[PDB]
RNA sequence: GGUCUCUCUCGU
RNA sequence: ACGAGAGAGA
């Protein structure tokens, strides 16, 4: 991905999008009761702790492009993850304005909580204006994308949350790109289908884990991918997706049978304007990180480079003993045979992708069930019963979380939720950290879980 | 101050 | 089941 131009709004004739400045997470009672090194993300250009000019930083994700068309090896990938597709019988029709707006069983309602994005955000306009939950109607919204159209420009933002004191020093905070209202419907009606498809199939027929849930998911991935592991986190990857890899899915989806009119949406997505303060500017490739559908096509390009990497790099590689799972740009494989991650970074690199260990540590090592990890969250099998798999969230990680908060009247819900992330590392590291919740005035006065209460019911998750 | 998924909590 | 809120993950 890489910004074409960058115009005043003024001469673009777009509005102005302004963005909060200050952090919204204070620090917790719980701040110094736990060690950690995570701060809010840097949101204002003149944020003390900056060592870098900081809309260099934010913007440096934009690598480049490297391929404009498919070659040999991405056709053959896209074609291969596409007949695994068609066992799915993926419903190619257009979803109805009301169920894309409202929801379905497999596929939750646009949020009303969050923006509208442009021009509505300009126009102090919010999506429950234009939507109600009880009539369910759709008359609103029909009115309004007639007036406004499609192809909106996005609005950009920085993302609060706490980042590693690394990304604070070097600038390098989260950017993300607030649909309009009107194209997310628009990709919801002509993708409603698909989306409800991946969702009520995480594993490898999908190659995707959105919609699963790791308490009962973990137990089936050893069984998912045998043979031998491997695994990788990219660096920057939306933008690092040159616009090879959207052609790439436009195969795929007509592979699978949409009509000429659904995948032209295709290049609205490789081919997309934004606004971030008083300029708006134009990037080609690049996957808009905040569109509808983002993390279902994220995956869906992965299956793609995955392939696409194996057979460019190894000879007699079988693409049919392959399976994956990727959610987003995280990805755990397997395989029959060792794979040389190494090779496959080489290769990556020559389109322009930046591949690295799931840790994104500096050294590929050999990956198995009992240092991989995935979604953050490592494989543990039970004591008891060891076809049971604990998705053991790191307690450092948790540590991080409970040390800060955007606002204290939920304190007990966030260690609540804590604790059920907690629990899997086992009885005594979890008393540890009761106690330590414990060691402060507010502490004493939470409801905590009981660790065999959460124990029996995970146990009972397989009944 | 986006798209999602998952889990929790509070309400007829 | 439906509404309200939170946390985590991508
Ligand atoms: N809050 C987030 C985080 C992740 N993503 C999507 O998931 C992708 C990968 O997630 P992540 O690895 O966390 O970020 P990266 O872009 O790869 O940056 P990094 O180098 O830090 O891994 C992102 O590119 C983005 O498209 C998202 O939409 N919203
Ligand atoms: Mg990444
Ligand atoms: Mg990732
Ligand atoms: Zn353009």
């Amino acid at each position: 991905g890489e910004i074409q131009w960058v115009k005043p709004n003024k001469e673009t004739g777009r509005l102005n999008i302004n963005g909060p400045t200050r952090t919204k997470l204070e620090p917790s009672v719980f701040h110094d009761v736990f060690e950690g090194n995570k701060e809010p993300a840097v949101l204002h250009s003149k944020d003390p702790r900056l060592e870098v000019d900081f809309e260099q930083a934010l913007f440096s994700k934009y690598v480049g492009n490297t391929l404009y068309e498919p070659d040999e090896y991405i056709k053959e990938a896209a074609l291969h993850y596409a007949n695994q597709l068609k066992q799915l019988d993926i419903d190619t029709s257009q979803m109805s304005m009301e169920e894309a707006c409202y929801g379905t069983e497999n596929l939750e309602a646009i949020d009303l909580h969050t923006s509208a994005g442009y021009p509505y955000s300009a126009l102090g306009i919010k999506k429950r204006d234009i939507l109600d939950s009880t009539t369910r109607d759709v008359s609103k919204m029909k009115f309004y994308m007639d007036k406004y159209g499609l192809d909106l420009p996005y609005s950009t933002y920085v993302k609060d949350e706490l980042r590693s004191i690394d990304k604070i020093k070097k600038g390098k905070s989260r950017l993300i790109e607030a649909s309009s209202l009107n194209d997310s419907v628009y990709l919801r009606m002509t993708f409603g289908h698909l989306y409800e498809t991946f969702h009520a199939n995480p594993g490898t027929v999908t190659g995707s884990a959105v919609g699963c849930n790791p308490d009962t998911f973990w137990s089936k991935l050893p069984i998912l991918l045998p043979g031998s592991l491997f695994a990788f986190d990219y660096s920057g990857y939306d933008a690092s997706l040159s616009p090879v890899w959207f052609r790439a899915l436009e195969l795929v989806l007509r592979e699978i049978g949409y009509s000429e009119e659904a995948v032209s949406l295709v290049e609205g997505i490789n081919h997309t304007h934004h606004v971030y303060r008083n300029k708006t500017y134009c990037v080609l490739g690049g996957m808009p990180s905040g569109m509808s559908g983002t993390s279902i096509f994220n995956s869906m390009i992965n299956n793609i480079i995955i392939r696409a990497l194996l057979i460019k790099t190894f000879k007699g590689i079988d693409l049919d003993e392959l399976n994956m799972v990727a959610y987003g740009d995280d990805v755990l494989a397997s395989y029959p045979f060792p794979i040389d991650c190494l090779e496959l970074a080489r290769t990556g690199k020559e389109y322009g992708l930046t591949m690295t260990p799931a840790d994104k540590s500096p050294c590929f090592n050999e990956v198995n069930w009992d240092n991989a990890t995935f979604l953050k969250r490592g494989f543990l099998p039970d004591e008891q019963f060891p076809f049971l798999i604990h998705p053991t969230m790191p307690m450092k990680e948790i540590h991080e979380s409970i040390r800060w908060t955007k606002d204290a009247r939920n304190t007990q819900d966030h260690v609540r939720s804590l604790c059920l992330l907690a629990w899997h590392n086992g009885k005594q590291e979890y008393e540890k950290f009761v106690s330590a919740i414990r060691s402060v005035p507010v502490g004493k006065a939470l409801a905590i879980p009981n660790y065999e209460n959460l124990r029996r019911n995970w146990l009972e998750l397989f009944h």
